[PDB]
């Protein structure tokens, strides 16, 4: 029960993909002056210490953010995200990694809003202190999936909903789908970004089945695999499923995925794809 700790994984290849997509979506939303909501259902601590014992045990950040953040030929699509990372590592050494709530905190504007939830008794107080005196943000110790009912639609009528669970309980694979259907019912023009791991390809196929069955349209799938699928290799890939993706997102991902994959996976194994689960 809440035994998952994101500090082991912070800044790994999956975070790099996830936060790339988050930032691009946010930048798109800012192309209109009107305010929007950023909703993070499973928000985490806010930032992560990479020198921590948990990070270095896996050291997964070494094969993720570390391989891209100082590249001189960084694609223009990655600048906003990487400039947030640099902000938290101004010494030029990689010591801290910003979670989704801090990427949002620095990319959102004065008029925009954040609604964040985190249940874990270590991570919640940490997240709360990240947002003291930032009156744009509401931070609660509550179930994230329940927010898709309670907080939608936003008063602004615009927004990004990031659903990023740890999949520690297998039930998450169903809960993400029913959660999205509940959210969509309330706010059908929302942008929903669902992160998923590939541990067993089986469970992803089924999840995508259930998503298709909701009848929701306009669903984009972005996946980066560092290894081919297996049933004995832990997490070999991760992806972002985006409902109502912004107009440029498909092209931006086509622009940046080959570079990303080349940097994250120098051996060239696995794959990286962008395609539609359900077209318009
Ligand atoms: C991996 S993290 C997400 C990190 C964050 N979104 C980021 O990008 O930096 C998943 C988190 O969800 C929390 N959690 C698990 N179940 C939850 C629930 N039902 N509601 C809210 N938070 C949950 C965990 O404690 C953990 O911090």
């Amino acid at each position: 029960m809440l035994s998952y700790r994101h500090s082991f994984h912070a800044g790994n290849h999956a975070d790099v993909l996830k936060h790339t997509v988050q930032s691009l979506i946010i930048e798109s939303l800012k192309e209109k002056d009107k305010p929007f909501l950023y909703l993070d259902t499973h928000a985490g601590a806010g930032r992560y210490q990479l020198g921590s014992e948990h990070a270095e045990r896996t050291g997964e950040y070494l094969e993720g953010i570390a391989r891209i953040w100082q590249q001189d030929d960084l694609p223009a699509e990655l600048e906003a995200y990487i400039n947030v990372v640099k902000h938290f590592n101004r010494s030029g050494q990689l010591r801290y990694y910003p979670g989704s709530p801090l990427i949002a905190r620095l990319l959102l504007r004065e008029q925009d809003s954040l609604q964040l939830t985190e249940l874990h008794p270590s991570d919640y107080p940490l997240l709360r202190s990240e947002f003291q005196k930032d009156s744009r943000a509401r931070v609660e110790k509550a179930d994230g999936f329940q927010q898709l009912k309670a907080k939608l639609p936003p008063v602004s009528r615009r927004g990004l909903i990031l659903i990023d669970p740890p999949y520690e309980m297998k039930t998450d694979y169903q809960a993400v789908v029913s959660g999205i259907a509940e959210g969509y019912k309330r706010f059908a023009t929302g942008i929903y970004a669902l992160w998923y791991p590939v541990v067993l390809r089986q469970q992803i196929k089924r999840m995508i089945h259930d998503l298709e069955a909701t009848g929701i349209r306009k669903i984009l799938q972005i996946e980066l695999a560092v290894l081919p699928d297996s049933d004995r290799r832990g997490m070999t890939a991760s992806g972002m499923i985006v409902i109502n993706p912004p107009w440029k997102l498909e092209q931006q991902m086509n622009n940046v995925l080959p570079w990303l994959h080349s940097k994250l996976v120098p051996a060239g194994t696995g794959h990286a794809t962008v395609s539609w689960i359900v077209p318009e």
